[PDB]
């Protein structure tokens, strides 16, 4: 009797739950790319022949299923380090979950309010419009949250050739585009938009045998991230500062004098870079004596023109080809800074309120936007210290047509054994993807990788180790469409496919 039970708006918002927690099936742990769009035909079909204000619901209920089910390792980072009753702890994921929500409640809502009727133009040429618009939202309002995107479960899949001709999020344009004319072709049983949406998902597929990038197996260094496992609990303990700078040189010394370009995790020396001056003028001499230079994660509190201690999240580079200085133009600050991680909202009620919103070294401020790319031992490397290696953007801006390698600097300890750790590395595997550049990805105990020029994993170390992972990468040269054009190009075809469907919607 499912012809009528479908009807009720119950079973529809179960079900939204079902096809939203079907979505982080296709993301790093359990890669399965098809759960993608059978989440994605979940949130059109399932607001089929709804008033505008039910869908909103089903929609919400579909960003539920999603960002509760696939984003809930942030709970491991409020419930071990954060000292809050285990309600306290719940209710923030749950809040977290229900904001993220929101811009699909959103999606769903607008959706149905202006194409009422479903036909092709609502699924086709609407929703992927207005998700790019409601995605975008979620990416740009309070700092924004692009996780869990459906573009990034594609790094292994048909559609990997599209992300670096338009980017990502045009993988996510496409998805939905697929997944409606799929979801279209079930609710009315027809077999014409089935068609399309095969079409539409297999010619990107030949784009993936497209190189966009030149390597060049001269420049082949070994480059060598020593993962030092430190724990979170202990790893700004005024104690563990003399014990895991013992960690870190130890393991660095061999490496001196084989490994070109040394990397340490995010915030390796966990004391200000004023402070630890002797040890990094006496280790960039040891560097620079044997022929290797060493990047490191480190705290800064450089001085402003208020005279005022802004504290920033530094990336330093030593040895040969990056003499060390404290003014020295070899930096880069952190730019996207994570919240109630790094920065706290108005720093004044909530953090007097709980030790989660009080974390050891979460005062950082913001560095430049566009920063010049990193020099080291004669290769440019463009960093993105953690959080803002998932801002495709951003790291396209700062990608000089002269870079290297692209750098990436994370501390995942925080999120345990949880699926955390994998959603972000994959995102990084995406920058990788559409810039052309092997991504030197450095970890505190998290996926410490190589990437490849294609997201591709030419090197990796068991995770929760204290290992190094010492291999050879050959540097690319060559500029995708994507990192030469950027969003511009897919913002044309969302307003041209928002401006196309409006009209339409304001003509009955
Ligand atoms: C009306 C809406 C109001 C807000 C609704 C949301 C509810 C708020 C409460 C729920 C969200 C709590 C999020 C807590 C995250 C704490 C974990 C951050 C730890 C961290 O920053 O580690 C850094 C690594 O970056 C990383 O590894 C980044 C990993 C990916 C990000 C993790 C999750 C971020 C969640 C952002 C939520 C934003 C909500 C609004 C959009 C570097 O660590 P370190 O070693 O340098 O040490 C520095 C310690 N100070």
């Amino acid at each position: 009797a499912f012809a009528s039970l479908i009807e009720r708006q119950r079973i529809r918002l179960l079900l939204a739950l079902l096809f939203g927690a079907c979505g982080t099936l296709a993301f790093s742990p359990y890669d399965v790319w098809p759960a993608a769009i059978i989440s994605l035909m979940g949130l059109q079909a399932l607001t089929f022949n709804r008033r505008p204000l039910q869908s909103a619901a089903i929609g919400f209920c579909w960003g539920f299923g999603l960002f509760g089910s696939g984003i809930n390792w942030v709970y491991v980072s409020i419930a071990t380090f954060g000292g809050m009753p285990g309600p306290v702890n719940i209710f923030l994921v749950v809040l977290l979950a229900a904001y993220l929500s929101l811009y699909t409640g959103l999606f769903a809502g607008v959706l149905s309010r202006l194409w009422p009727k479903t036909t092709w133009l609502r699924v086709a040429i609407a929703a992927p419009a207005l998700w790019q618009v409601t995605e975008f939202l979620r990416g740009w309002v309070l700092t924004g949250f692009p996780w869990l995107q459906f573009g990034y479960s594609q790094i292994d899949g048909p559609l990997k050739g599209l992300a670096p001709i338009m980017g990502v999020e045009a993988i996510n344009f496409l998805l939905m585009m697929v997944s409606g004319l799929l979801a279209l072709a079930l609710v009315k049983r027809n077999w014409r938009p089935l068609v399309v949406a095969v079409v539409l998902f297999a010619l990107p597929f030949p784009l993936r045998y497209i190189q966009w990038f030149t390597p060049q197996p001269e420049k082949t260094i070994q480059v060598s991230m020593v993962q030092g496992d430190i724990p979170q609990s202990l790893k700004w303990d005024e104690g563990q500062l003399l014990n895991t700078l013992k960690i870190y040189y130890n393991a660095t010394a061999p490496l001196m004098g084989k490994s070109s370009l040394i990397i340490w995790p995010e915030s390796a020396i966990t004391d200000l870079e004023i402070n630890q001056q002797p040890f990094l003028k006496a280790l960039d001499g040891e560097l620079r004596d044997k022929g290797s230079s060493l990047v490191t994660g480190i705290v800064d509190a450089r001085l402003n023109k208020q005279n005022r201690y802004d504290t920033y999240n530094t990336i330093i580079t030593l040895g040969k080809g990056a003499p060390y200085s404290y003014e020295s133009a070899d930096r880069y600050n952190k730019n996207h800074l994570v919240p109630f991680g790094e920065f706290v909202p108005l720093e004044s009620i909530l953090r007097p309120l709980a030790p989660f919103f009080d974390l050891p070294m979460s005062s950082f401020s913001r560095g430049p936007y566009i920063q010049p790319p990193l020099s080291a031992n004669g290769i440019e490397l463009t960093a993105a210290i953690s959080y803002e290696i998932i801002l495709g953007e951003q790291v396209r801006d700062n990608f000089r047509p002269d870079t290297d390698y692209l750098l990436t600097i994370s501390n995942d300890a925080w999120f345990g054994k949880s699926i955390g750790p994998w959603q972000h590395f994959q995102m990084a595997r995406m920058r990788a993807l559409e810039l052309a550049r092997p991504l030197l990805r450095s970890t505190n105990n998290g996926i410490t990788a190589v990437i490849g020029p294609q997201g591709e994993i030419q090197a990796m170390i068991p995770q929760f180790t204290r290992e190094v992972l010492t291999t050879n990468v050959t540097p690319t040269t060559g500029l995708t469409p994507y990192a030469r054009t950027g969003n511009w190009p897919l913002w044309v075809l969302t307003a041209l496919f928002g401006f196309a469907a409006v009209l339409m919607s304001l003509r009955q």
